[PDB]
C-alpha cells in the first residue's frame, strides 16, 4: 500500500497520479500529471464520502473511450503533503477520504511515502510549480 519516491519516479518514466492537498497548494506544486481532488469544499467532501460521486469518476469523465477499463487495470497513487505511514492517517484527512473511496471502488491504491515533501527532495524535476 506504500511507494517510495524513486520508485514513482521510475513509474513516471516507464499511473494515475492523486494529490490529495488544498486546492491552494496543489496550484501552488504539485506532481506532473497528478489530479486534484477537492476534500476542502463540503458539497464535494460530503459527496465522495457519502459515494454519491466516485474518485475512479472524476478522473474518468475527463477521458475517452476506453477510459474507465484503463484506468482500473492502471496502478492508483495517492499522496499527501508528508504523510508517511496509511495506517496512521486519521479519518478526518483527505488522504483517508479519497483512499476509502478508491477501495470502495475496488481499488488498491498506494501512499507516497512521505508526500510531496519528500518527493520534491530529488525529483523537484518533476512536478509543475505555478507562476505566482
Amino acid at each position: 500500500k506504500i511507494i517510495y519516491p524513486n520508485d514513482l519516479a521510475k513509474k513516471m518514466t516507464k499511473p494515475v497520479i492523486i494529490d490529495c492537498r488544498p486546492f491552494m497548494e496543489y496550484n501552488k506544486s504539485h506532481i506532473q500529471g497528478a489530479v486534484h481532488i477537492n476534500c476542502a469544499d463540503k458539497i464535494s467532501r460530503r459527496r465522495l464520502q457519502q459515494g454519491k460521486i466516485t474518485v475512479l469518476d472524476l478522473i474518468s469523465c475527463r477521458e475517452g473511450k476506453d477510459s474507465f477499463k484503463r484506468i482500473f487495470s492502471k496502478e492508483i497513487i495517492v499522496y499527501d503533503e508528508n504523510t508517511n505511514e496509511p495506517s496512521r492517517v486519521m479519518p478526518s484527512q483527505p488522504l483517508h477520504i479519497v483512499l476509502e473511496s478508491l477501495k470502495r471502488e475496488g481499488k488498491e491504491p498506494l501512499v507516497l511515502k512521505g508526500g510531496l515533501s519528500s518527493f520534491k527532495q530529488n525529483h523537484e524535476n518533476l512536478c509543475d510549480n505555478s507562476k505566482e
